[PDB]
């Protein structure tokens, strides 16, 4: 009975981790058993910045070891770096990975990917391919900023052309200086057919964790 | 003119040099005495000497004036946001019939090449039902796909050509704009994207000008 999503971006650099870290903490305090997964990472803090900020959300409860599989340093591809350190970013041994914890006494389990959906683990392979072999529902974070739109669309497209079920989709509003930030979001519900998950803000609020909540339920 | 070639112009994000671009695709068809005219049907972000936007500025000047504004743009916006959003607030409907028409009325000019430049990406909206991919199903013409090399711009990429070749778009062709030379394995992500999508890019723009660039240009006009 184990709910599994696997968050994407609709671009690079759009607080995909910072939304982890939000989901986990909403898990943590509803005392619900969760773990979350970020198989290929990129940047060192020892460890991968991502990955440290993952390890920091559990207090410690989980090790590097058990959610990353694949680290690189550079901040381009993992892939790019994987091609140029001669190392492959296998989709089997991912997938194998990622579907070892389903016998884990988890309620949910998250599995943050590497920038986007057609992010490339290879010159021949995506993330897309590892998430269709998963057959797992999507959860996509969008930030907010001139060119979201398109960006948000064509990615909700590009699932639905592949039947990977879109779990929801959350409105990263990490800049404040974006102007019509609510028209932004009611034009991606309303093109895409899809209500905005939780609206996310720097400025803390609670209905972030009533929104965040409700996709996990 | 019958004979007159088509190219709808778009990029794979918003600010990625597309009119950079169309300039210097215009100056290729100035030098070569190619009848050309450009359009900006839908513009955004004024200029920073006139009431015009900057992108229509651009376009009659490497014309030479040789056009109106009114014959380049049919509808402008100040602020440099999703057009549809400014239209929304200042009651403008930014209609497909009325662009279709805009740019089928300059099929009987003599021209040897029409371009008309888009308004970001492939599915920035023209309003709450509608995006520019409306628009370019219903005029039946090729696209030009202008992708600013930089760290995410192969998942950018990708996705518009997929989201071309679902609804039958012809893609004429995709170019490289190497618009920052800061950024690390330029060529790596340009040789991933055509490994990737199985088109090769007909040419890599950077800011030094070259002589492969006007020969590339070139190429996708014949
Ligand atoms: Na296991
Ligand atoms: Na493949
Ligand atoms: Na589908
Ligand atoms: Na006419
Ligand atoms: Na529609």
């Amino acid at each position: 009975a184990m709910k599994k999503f696997f968050i994407i971006g609709t671009d690079t650099e759009v607080g995909k981790t910072y939304i982890s870290t939000k989901l986990i903490e909403v898990c943590e305090h509803q005392n619900i058993k969760s773990l979350c997964l970020k198989p290929v990472a990129s940047g060192q803090s020892e460890l991968c910045e991502d990955v440290e900020s993952i390890l920091n959300a559990y207090k410690h409860k989980f090790t590097a070891a058990e959610i990353n599989l694949i680290s690189f340093n550079q901040a381009v591809a993992p892939h790019i770096i994987a091609a140029k350190t001669k190392v492959d970013i296998s989709i089997e041994n991912l997938k194998q990975f990622i579907e070892d914890k389903y016998n884990q006494d988890l309620d949910i389990l998250f599995i943050e990917g590497a920038g986007g959906l057609l992010t490339p683990y290879s010159d021949h392979t995506t993330q897309l391919d590892l998430i269709k072999a998963l057959q797992i529902p999507v959860l996509l974070v969008s930030a907010i900023k001139v060119g979201c739109i398109n960006h948000t669309l064509l990615t909700i497209n590009e699932l639905n052309r592949h039947n990977i079920k879109l779990a929801g989709w959350i409105a990263n509003c990490n800049d404040s200086n974006i102007k019509y930030i609510d028209e932004q979001i009611n034009t991606i519900e309303e093109l895409s057919g899809y209500k905005c998950s939780a609206k996310i803000s720097r400025n803390a609020d609670y209905l972030d964790f009533i929104d965040l909540s409700k996709i996990l339920i």
